């Protein structure tokens, strides 16, 4: 089959979509990976064996006054500037006509579109190409939802599609997957957990963060990362920093800067001087898969993005959970219910946290001998499911067969 994939302009979408593209190409299907040029230039390379079977289709973002050139993704357009978020949505919607022009002559068997691709789903109707909408999260998240604004963009994409695709399986969510049939009348299918393949990202194993981990004791380091886009304002950064310090563990923190904040204002006064001997802060993109694979990493302080949840558990790390938005709350509650992580205490109403809550969660998951042992054992039970690579390849096979059967 020729499958056209259209990920949302966000690295939590682009990365699993490029993994899915290569998995499809590995079974001898061909993929057109449709995105914008700077987003494509920042992606891991396709294996030489798959080069002619994964075609990158670069559609330039139209120019919009107030949106900087090269600001193509949620990693480049910060949530803490809602005016720029809106300009980026306008630019994204401007891809409609070029996408429809591409699709008409593409000889596509399927289009797989992301949650806000209402125009791509409209093009698939116009060109009589079956269209699957990606909702690459948990069955629990899809069940939550089942129970131009984002909700309206989502609703329109869904209505125009034929199929909804989740990223889970009955082994991981036995309570939910059998209960799901349709989402607003559309059949739901699960393509498995699709944990990333060994070195699919071709990260730098000589990265300064990994060389620091090489020097630390086994399972001694709390890795701290909040994915590629969620906002954390400078006051919240300071509470997270002081909580990490207070709990006393070794730490490696991949931190994105709030907009406007100088390196000098980013962290509490003296925090890096005091913690230099046990912790490292990196304000750049880090090789998260190399870090989570590392023997030095014990617990993962995560925002519970679905990629980070899967990546943490595929190496049996218990989670210290700080959900910020979207599916993160549902993801954190799902893992807490499996006893493999603990959420940081939040104020009910505004969802605030403080250094004491951060420190208390770190001590419970990573330090206290009895609780930490149970969290580790429960995370290892989940790793048996998440890291069953053969199980997840069978689900990819099953997904391809379901795409084939709709055509026939
Ligand atoms: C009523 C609602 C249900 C809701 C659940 C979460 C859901 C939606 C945002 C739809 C898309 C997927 C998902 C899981 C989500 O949070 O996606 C994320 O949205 C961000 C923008 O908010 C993007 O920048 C991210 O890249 C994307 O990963 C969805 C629709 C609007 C909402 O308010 C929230
Ligand atoms: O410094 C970073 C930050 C994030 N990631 C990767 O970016 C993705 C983040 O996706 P997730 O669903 O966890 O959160 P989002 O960014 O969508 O909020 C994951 O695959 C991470 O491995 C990374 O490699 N390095």
């Amino acid at each position: 089959m020729h499958v056209v994939i259209c990920p949302w302009l966000a690295f939590g979408h682009l990365l699993p979509c490029l993994d899915l593209a290569q998995r499809l190409a590995s079974r001898g299907h061909r993929v057109s990976f449709v995105s914008t040029p700077r987003n494509i230039s920042r992606l891991p390379p396709v294996r030489p064996a798959l080069a002619p079977l994964v075609a990158f289709v670069a559609l330039p973002l139209p120019r919009v006054e107030g949106l900087p050139d090269g600001a193509e993704s949620t990693n480049d357009v910060p949530h803490d500037r809602p005016d720029m978020v809106e300009l980026h949505r306008r630019a994204f919607d401007g891809l409609a006509a070029p996408f429809s022009e591409f699709l008409g002559t593409a000889c596509a068997d399927w289009v797989i579109v992301d949650v806000f691709h209402h125009w791509a789903a409209a093009a698939a109707l116009e060109h009589k190409v079956p269209c699957a909408m990606m909702l690459l999260g948990s069955a629990h998240m899809i069940a939550s939802i089942a129970d131009m604004s984002l909700a309206e963009r989502f609703s329109l994409t869904l209505s125009r599609s034929s199929l909804v695709v989740g990223r889970s399986c009955v082994e991981f969510e036995p309570e939910t997957v059998p209960l799901l049939s349709t989402l607003r009348g559309k059949p739901i299918t699960f393509l498995g957990l699709m944990p990333p393949l060994h070195e699919g990202r071709r990260e730098d194993g000589e990265d300064a963060t990994v060389r620091w981990l090489d020097a630390q004791p086994a399972k001694s380091v709390v890795y701290v990362a909040l994915g590629s886009e969620v906002p954390l304002g400078v006051e919240k950064v300071h509470e997270l920093a002081l909580g990490l310090e207070l709990a006393g563990t070794r730490f490696l923190w991949a931190l994105r800067k709030p907009t406007g904040v100088s390196d000098a204002d980013l962290l509490p006064a003296g925090f890096e001087e005091r913690t230099r001997g046990r912790g490292v802060v990196a304000t750049r993109w880090v090789p998260q898969m190399s870090i989570l694979a590392h023997a030095a990493v014990g617990a993962f302080l995560t925002h519970c993005g679905w990629n980070s949840t899967i990546e943490g558990l595929m190496f049996g790390h218990p989670l210290i959970m700080l959900p910020i938005f979207g599916d993160q709350g549902p993801n954190a509650r799902l893992i807490e219910a499996k006893n493999a992580g603990l959420q940081v205490a939040r104020n009910d109403g505004d969802g605030s946290f403080d250094r004491e809550g951060v420190a208390a969660a770190i001590r419970a998951v990573a330090v206290e001998e009895e609780s930490s042992k149970v969290f580790q054992a429960k995370a290892k039970k989940l790793q048996e499911i998440v890291a069953d690579m053969a199980c997840h390849e069978r689900y990819i096979d099953g997904f391809i067969q379901q795409l084939r059967s709709y055509k026939d």
